[PDB]
């Protein structure tokens, strides 16, 4: 027990200003700089087809759940050195919570 639920509305706007530049979240949403993340929970890293991911991400083979997604979110290059994900992070657990509450919801 280490992840508690945030606000999806607050999650959704965090997403629009911090992740939209690179990702789509809708079913059948296209890949961009970053891959489409629909269905990410339960899935492992580097398995969306039609996307060229770094060695590092495939290699890490992380099961995508809220718990994991939080630490990746804090510092991705940290969590997975070699990732091409150019994002500093979300150091605030509160923001992280909203946002994950949002992804838990839309990538559904
Ligand atoms: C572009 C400047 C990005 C921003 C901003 C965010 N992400 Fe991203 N993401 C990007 C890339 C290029 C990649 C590929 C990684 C590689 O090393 O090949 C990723 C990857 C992810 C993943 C992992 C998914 C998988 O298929 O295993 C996740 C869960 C992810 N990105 C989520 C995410 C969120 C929620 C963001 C906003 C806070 C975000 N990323 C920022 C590109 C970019």
């Amino acid at each position: 027990t280490e992840f508690k639920a945030g606000s999806a509305k607050k999650g959704a706007t965090l997403f629009k200003t911090r992740c939209l530049q690179c990702h789509t979240v809708e079913k059948g949403g296209p890949h961009k700089v970053g891959p489409n993340l629909h269905g990410i929970f339960g899935r492992h890293s580097g398995q969306a087809e039609g996307y060229s991911y770094t060695d590092a991400i495939i290699k890490k083979n992380v099961l995508w759940d809220e718990n994991n997604m939080s630490e990746y979110l804090t510092n991705p290059k940290k969590y997975i050195p070699g990732t091409k994900m150019a994002f500093g992070g979300l150091k605030k657990e509160k923001d992280r919570n909203d946002l994950i509450t949002y992804l838990k919801k839309a990538c559904e």
